C-alpha cells in the first residue's frame, strides 16, 4: 500500500459534502479522514433537549466520499473530556463488526482504522460499543454516512452515465426524549443520567423526535437548502435505526437507489421511496420549477409533528406547460 | 471547478506569511483556508485590556496568499463558546458585500465561502455583521488581509519583475478602550458589557491605542523583526478602519503600492506612504545598512504614545559611503 | 527552497508511526509538522500520578519520519491555558542548541523552526527552556523522536538493503515522583507546585517510574503490540535522560543500531542492546515464532518494578525445529 497515493480530506458539516470528483481522477488511493467525538447537549426543539454524543460535533456525522477500490483510513479521537467509550462500525467495510471490534476507545484515546471500500454505494457508519450501548449511542446521535462511488461515476438502469451538480446529505435521526406526564420533555446533566429514563421511551419504539441535521427546523426557514432550476441534486438519505420514506413534495426521484447500492438498477419517477433503518439510500432529481419544495419523511405526522421536514428554495423561471393555475381561488362569501 | 487543482493552506500568525510562490507554479487553483473565530480579552499594554474578537486568535487575522485568477474557499468557524454572530467581508471579492451577506454564523455554526480572486493586490478582509456591529467588531480586532499576487509575480513601474525574500504583514489596528476620569482604562467581563462605554470613545474618533500585531511593543524588543543586509522585504500594511502613514525610519520604500493594487505603477523612493482606512498597501525595501530600524505610523504621537511602532534588527556590514559619523558627539561641559 | 516540494504530515500517537516510505519517492522535500504542547496530570500507575508536560498530548511525543537531505519545518504551539514557557531541541539539527535557542515560546505563542536533516538516524527531540528547567521538563514528559532515513532506505553491515513492515516507537521515560515516608506517591495541583519535591527525588538519580508510552502497563494486556510470524519489525527506542538496555524476550535484535545512526554498521544477533540517555536507537527483528514476547529494559527491576515492560502478541504457526518441549513439567508430589 506504500505505492498507493494518499489523499487527506477535510470534512464539511452536513447536509453538505466535502470536495470530490464523481469520476475517479486516478487509480485506487488511500483516503485519510479524521473525526473528533463530541459529547454535548443539543436543542432538538423548543423546550426539547438531547444529551447527545456525536461524530465531529454534528448530527448526522459528516459525509465521507471515496471511490470503489479505494482504501479508507479513519483516525477517530475520543477527547478526555468525554465520559464514555466509543467506536465505529462502517457498513461499507468487511470484518470485525464493520470495524467496531477494532476501534473501541476510552476518553483520552485515539485509533486509526483502515478498510478497503470494496462495494459501491451509500453506507451508514455508526457507534456500537456493545450490548445495550449500541442502540443508545446511535439514538443519541452517533451515526453518519460514507458514500463509495463507482470509479467511473454513477450509472442509470441502462448503464448510461449520470452526474449531479450538488450532493445534499440528509441524515435522519430518531430520538427518544423522556416525557413528564404532561407531555413536556426531561433534561439531564449528562448522557448517563438520562439513560434509564430514555430506555423506557426506547422500549415503546415511538420516537419523541425524528429530525434532519439534528434538530427540528434545522433545514427550514433560514436553513432552507438552495438550488436552481436545472440543477441535478443527489439527496443521500441515511437512517441508522429506523425506517423512513423520503419524498420531495413538488418533485420526484428521477433515479432512486432506495437500498443505496449503486451497481443495482435505480428506479425512476418515484413519488416517495424507502430507507430501511440501518441503511442509506440516494435519489437524484433535476429541478424543473422554481419555488419552495418540501423534502420530507412522508409519514406526515413524523414530518410535521416529529420534525422530519426540510425546505428547498429553488430559483429560476416558472414553466406553465408543467403546471398552471387556470382559475385562481375565487368565490363569494358572507 | 472539479477539474481545477485544490491546495490546502496552513496559515501562520502575523507578522509572518504562510509558504507560497511569488510566481504561480501552475494554472488557476482552488485555495482552501480555515479560520476559527476566537473571542478573548487581550492585553494591549500595561494596565490596558481589550475584550477582543479575532480571526484565528490573532490581531490582525492571518495573511492569506493566492494568485490572481485562483479561487478562494474559506471555512469560517464560530465555536459554541463564543457569544456573538460573526461573518467575513473580503475586499478582494465581488458580490454579497464581500461575502458578508453569505457568511453570518452564530456561535456553534460554520460556513464555507468561495470567491474568485479576479483582482491582484493586498486586500483587507474583516467582520461586518451589520449595522452598529460593523465598526465595533472591526475595532475589537476582527480584520486581516489577503494578498492576491499577479500570476507572473510583482512588476515595477516599467514592467520589470520584482521579487522579495521575505514578507512581513503589519496589521495596524485602532482601538477605543474606555477611560476613567484619571486616564486609566476600564476592564469588562465580556465584549457586550463594554459596548456602550466603547461606543462613547468611538464617537470621539480618537483611538486609545493604535498597535501592530495586536499590542503595544508586540514587534519591539524580543519581538523585533529580523533581516539581513541585502534582503528585499515586502511590508504589507493593513488598516481596516483608520488611516495610517507607514515609514521605515533609517530606510525607504523602494517600490510602494500605497493603495495596494499590484497592476498599478508603484512609486519609488518614498520616505513615508499612506494606507487609507479600509485598505492594505505594500512597500518593498532592500536593506543596505545593518542596525536597528523603526517601522512606524509616522504620526509620531500615534507611533510612540498610541503604540504604532515595530523594530527591525538587521545584520550585516556597515557602508560608510552611505553614512558616516565624521565628528562624534563632543564638547566641554560643566 | 521555494522550488522544493512541501509535504504536510499528520502525526499519529506512539508507539505507532505516521505513513511514510522507506525509500524516498522523490528528491529533497520540506516536511511540515505541527505539535501542540499539553500540560496535564497523567496516571503513571495505580496511585501514582505525574504533573506532565507533553508534546501533542502523549509521552513520548509523536514520531516524525523524514529522509536525509530533507528539510523539517515544525510549528510548535504553546496554548494560553498552559503555565510555563517551552521550546524544542532537535538532536537531528545543527545550531542554536538544536533549535532550542530559537523556539522559546510562552503560553499563547507559536513558533516555526526549519532545519535541514543532514544526518541519517533516529534522534531525540526534547524541551530545554534553560537552566534547571531543562531536566525538569524532560522528566515531566517532554521528549520524543525524529527518524531520518537514508534516501535509499536502511542498509545492513554489508550495504544490503533492509526493509521493515512495521515501526514501533518505544519511548522510554524516567520519572521522579515524590514519595511520602511510607512509599506512597505525592500529588500536586500543577507542575510548579511539585517542583521542589521532585528536585529532591531527581537528585537521588533513582526514578520512581520508568515507563513505555507514558504509563506502567501502557503496552501490556489490551495495549499489547501485535505482529505476525514473518513480520520485520523496527523497534525505535528513545530515552532522553537515562540509559536503557532494550531486549526482546523470546527473540533477538537481528540488526541493531544501538547508537541509532543508520550509516554506521549495525550489529547482529543481539540479546540486549544499549540506549544511551539522550539518544534513540533502533533494532530490527523478524518474528519466527508465534506467542507472547516481552520487550523490556533488561534491568529486570526497572522492567517489572518500575514499569519498563511491553508485550508483543504474535500470530502464526509454531516451529518445533527452533524450540520444543521434549518433556513437559512432570513429577510426583505430596
Ligand atoms: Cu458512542
Ligand atoms: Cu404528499
Ligand atoms: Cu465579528
Ligand atoms: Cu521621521
Ligand atoms: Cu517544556
Ligand atoms: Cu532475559
Ligand atoms: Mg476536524
Ligand atoms: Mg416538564
Ligand atoms: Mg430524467
Ligand atoms: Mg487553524
Ligand atoms: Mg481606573
Ligand atoms: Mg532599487
Ligand atoms: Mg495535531
Ligand atoms: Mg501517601
Ligand atoms: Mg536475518
Amino acid at each position: 500500500l506504500s505505492n498507493l497515493p494518499r489523499v487527506k480530506h477535510t470534512l464539511v458539516p452536513p447536509p453538505f459534502a466535502h470536495a470530490h470528483e464523481q469520476v475517479a481522477a486516478s487509480g485506487p488511493v488511500i483516503n485519510e479522514f479524521e473525526m473528533r467525538i463530541i459529547e454535548k447537549e443539543v436543542q432538538l426543539d423548543e423546550d426539547a433537549y438531547l444529551q447527545a454524543m456525536t461524530f465531529d460535533g454534528s448530527i448526522p456525522g459528516p459525509l465521507m466520499i471515496v471511490h470503489e477500490g479505494d482504501y479508507v483510513e479513519l483516525t477517530l479521537i475520543n477527547p478526555p473530556e468525554n465520559t464514555m467509550p466509543h467506536n465505529i462500525d462502517f457498513h461499507a467495510a468487511t470484518g470485525a463488526l464493520g470495524g467496531g471490534g477494532l476501534t473501541l476507545i476510552n476518553p483520552g484515546e485515539k485509533v486509526v482504522l483502515r478498510f478497503k471500500a470494496t462495494r459501491a454505494g451509500a453506507f451508514v457508519y455508526h457507534c456500537a460499543p456493545g450490548g445495550p450501548m449500541i442502540p443508545w449511542h446511535v439514538v443519541s446521535g452517533m451515526a453518519g454516512c460514507i458514500m463509495v462511488l463507482p470509479r467511473d461515476g454513477l450509472k442509470d438502469h441502462e448503464g448510461k452515465p449520470v452526474r449531479y451538480d450538488t450532493v445534499y446529505y440528509i441524515g435522519e435521526s430518531d430520538h427518544y426524549i423522556p416525557k413528564d406526564e404532561d407531555g413536556t420533555y426531561m433534561r439531564f446533566s449528562d448522557p448517563s443520567e438520562g439513560y434509564e429514563d430514555m430506555v423506557a421511551v426506547m422500549d415503546t419504539l415511538i420516537p419523541s423526535h425524528i429530525v434532519f441535521n439534528g434538530a427540528v427546523g434545522a433545514l427550514t426557514g433560514e436553513g432552507a437548502l438552495k438550488a436552481k432550476v436545472g440543477d441535478n441534486v443527489l439527496f443521500v438519505h441515511s437512517q441508522p435505526n429506523r425506517d423512513s420514506r423520503p419524498a420531495l413534495i413538488g418533485g420526484h426521484g428521477d433515479l432512486v437507489w432506495e437500498t443505496g447500492k449503486f451497481h443495482n438498477a435505480p428506479e425512476r419517477d418515484l413519488e416517495t421511496w424507502f430507507i430501511r433503518g440501518g441503511t442509506a439510500g440516494a435519489a437524484l432529481y433535476k429541478f424543473l420549477q422554481p419555488g419552495v419544495y418540501a423534502y420530507v419523511n412522508h409519514n406526515l405526522i413524523e414530518a410535521v409533528h416529529k420534525g422530519a421536514t426540510a425546505h428547498v428554495l429553488v430559483e429560476g423561471e416558472w414553466d406553465n406547460d408543467l403546471m398552471e393555475q387556470v382559475v385562481a381561488p375565487v368565490g363569494l362569501t358572507g
